[PDB]
């Protein structure tokens, strides 16, 4: 029953007067540090503060509650995600000298890591942010082509997706594949392997390797 | 603080309001509301709290305080469910389940009442557009309530003894965002080319049928 | 010909790039279309125009006679040095994002505009309606391309101006930009400026009304 759409509005809605790029400077970058906070913390709700606000959150990270019913319109530390991306993505949709201002002062670790930045459009980089796939239409396809790389490049387990391949897309159609052109989905995939993403690296050791 | 809205909208804090109690309303809990608001308008008046919670019906509600003479002026937060956005956003839910399925509207018919509404002698026969209409703050979902909402403020303003000063709310609001809202598309748009209701709809508030006694008129 | 684009602009790079700025870009792209007069009457085979400070010397082919000219390589007519800089801009927004905000203000594309494009939907899509810019659709993403199949398709134009287009190698192997991946981008460019109507530009808000839109 839960839509994704709506727990956005829901989301802006309530937070969404407090919000600014130096609350989503610090979220983006201590969200695992979280994960974990909620994990050994036992309230099934928790308050849970990123640079002054602020957020009442579910806890579906303490062992016993990895499998609860979630109410639709309750944020939860991963939905949440989803809506700090999707509104830095419409800041930058809008008025260019914000995205500009996004691009100083946000940074999402887990584009860092495989190699993203903000030099190749911040759809592809603040896709990379968990929860951007209840926003595919918004994204561009770009969580759904980002995992299925890992999956690629790296060997990610096809069932983490599963989540991804239900989100839908647009109106009537139910995302699938054919029902929404994959062309546009396989853009975005081409795109992404542009950039792959490795560690190292620069020296060669003589001693050995 | 001051001109003019910043923030805003109301599709958005309501989406969001039906997020915090939309699992529990009833028509029971508007029944309720809209007759007690009178009275709940008089205690947040008495109060000294900033922000106060009241149950009506059941829930439940905190709600911000604008009516104690100390925070009349006062800045209000977006999600901060003020009475009379609570009475415009409730007055929307009972529209929506009526446009859905009809079913649910011979609920809101046994049960709901609108006291501004009956002081001029509405009733559901009127198509509960326009009845829901008569709600305080039903002008921030001018298009939830067919421009009724808009004409009655300017219907009462004429027909009644009231200030252009209660217009100055009821515009700066948006028809679906959006632009040249004053009076101003094309075919005059349902503003007054469309209502002529709360012109037909008499002054009426007679109390009682005859009732024909000594009594000049009427 | 004997030409590769990159070549030209490159070679136009070490002439004006150390003077060149977003100032002197705007200049351009608004005195597009309206320099063309300009070498058409005068009879002269190469004008040193000026676009506020620099300063190029625009080879003519303008002039009805001079059709016969064939254009040397290091030459350069409004047609490339427009390409030109709409490459130079587009280059150095990809560096930075910082400084593409500054393009945003500073410039303005008036093809663009009138078919309803705006940055919004990217400097890409933006700057790739500039005369020129077919040359470099690997770094348009094939706009420049695809709007001239857009203005021919929904509209009428003659297919022949789609035969100077279809010619730009998009790197090697080769003309084509004809199928590979897949076929390459198209499509996606092509129906990206499908989602954004023809709608004619100019006016304000507006009811109309007795005729019209």
């Amino acid at each position: 029953t839960f839509n994704p759409e709506v727990g956005y509005v829901a989301f802006i809605g309530k937070y969404g007067q407090q919000l600014n790029f130096g609350v989503a400077r610090v979220f983006f970058l201590n969200q695992k540090k979280a994960k974990m906070v909620l994990h050994k913390t036992a309230q099934p709700s928790v308050d849970l503060t990123f640079g002054g606000v602020k957020f009442t959150v579910v806890n579906n990270h303490f062992p016993q509650y990895v499998s609860n019913p979630v109410p639709d319109n309750a944020i939860t530390l991963h939905r949440m995600s989803g809506y700090l991306a999707r509104w830095i993505a419409d800041t930058c949709k809008a008025s260019v000298l914000k995205l500009a201002e996004a691009s100083a002062q946000i940074v999402m670790p887990l584009a860092e890591v495989k190699g993203c930045t903000w030099a190749d459009g911040y759809t592809m980089y603040l896709g990379f942010a968990p929860g951007a796939e209840m926003f595919l239409d918004a994204f561009d396809f770009y969580p759904l082509v980002i995992e299925m790389h890992r999956v690629l490049k790296d060997n990610m387990d096809v069932n983490f997706m599963k989540k991804v391949l239900r989100q839908r897309y647009g109106t009537m159609t139910a995302e699938e594949w054919m029902t929404q052109k994959i062309t546009e989905i396989k853009a975005a995939f081409n795109s992404v392997g542009q950039l792959a993403w490795a560690k190292s690296g620069f020296s060669p050791a003589a001693r050995t390797f």
